[PDB]
């Protein structure tokens, strides 16, 4: 019932920022496994027939949450990138909210990089919006996603080692610095 | 105060099970960073003058515990391996305790592999002994180590992706299966 999300670009199209090798493993093996696992774990449970978002919003810690969170996180992650983005910062309401909540986009980038690099272990740095329009940076452990806390996820950096280890090894910060160049802000803006 | 532990073998000596590349990054970069961080974080705190082990036993969750736990974990990890072990299973008191508590060494291996593969995200599978001589398998998240719970750690498998990603990518189970052939049971026995 859960299917792989189609990439809007070729597996090597994010080069030189993310290698084809990383996309091949990260999308083709890790995300495939999360989808496979979710399909294996939901039969016989009331989570069968639920969207990944509904599961992430409701399930306690466990294998189903872990895999549904990872399916949601990776879907949002791969689909927020483009080979050659038209713009390299957000405009519109998101641009305005970033100014309001972080002072400037440049300062948001600093804070978001810091959260990404500071997360100990596996997880995700997320920029989300709450139901009243305020932005939040969160460190989501392991497979967690801000939907659990009732936030709407906008931009997610995967800092599981598999996201970067083939390209950057231990140098997480060097990886995170490069991601800005491939963010499709048109997609991110429309998550508000 | 905190120094890198001397490796008892050359960086390529665990080949073909663990590559030189993995030792170069895992020991030379990851463990170096954890030791560096502990040296940066501990001066001027209640932890100054304490051994790594004492810190792991006493510190609450936070950056000091994360780094001290990882120093302890990795120290025990590297020192429990040898290029060409004389035997491939424990004898003596350890051998007897494994039979007692797990039925056989083969069943211990099955349970330990299962704990290793089942740990979601970053962490460690640990075999430890309690005050009564009973053995336990624990899944320690992130930088945790059984010393916190007053258990004495005997054998630890690192299932952070950096431990295996360069050699096995996503195939953690295939990595864990190979570790058994480089365990130095002479060292592990003397931990009991
Ligand atoms: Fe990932
Ligand atoms: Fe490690």
């Amino acid at each position: 019932m859960y299917e792989m999300p189609k990439l809007p670009y070729a597996n090597n199209a994010l080069e030189p920022v993310i290698s084809q090798q990383t996309i091949d493993y990260h999308y083709g093996k890790h995300l495939q496994t999360y989808v496979n696992n979710l399909n294996s774990l939901v039969p016989g449970t009331e989570y069968e027939g639920k969207t990944v978002e509904a599961i992430v919003a409701s399930a306690p810690d466990g294998a189903i949450f872990n895999n549904a969170g990872q399916v949601l996180n990776h879907t949002l992650y791969f689909l927020q990138f483009a080979p050659k983005p038209a713009k390299n910062e957000p405009a519109g309401k998101l641009g305005e909210a970033i100014k309001r909540d972080f002072g400037s986009f440049e300062n948001f980038k600093k804070e978001f990089n810091a959260a990404s690099v500071g997360l100990f272990g596996s997880g995700w740095a997320w920029l989300s919006v709450d139901k009243d329009g305020k932005l939040h940076i969160t460190k989501e452990p392991n497979g967690s996603n801000p939907v659990r806390a009732g936030l709407k996820p906008l931009l997610g950096f995967d800092v599981w080692e598999h996201a970067y280890y083939l390209d950057y090894q231990n140098r997480r910060a060097d990886h995170v610095n490069k991601l800005w160049e491939i963010i499709d802000w048109d997609v991110v803006e429309k998550r508000l």
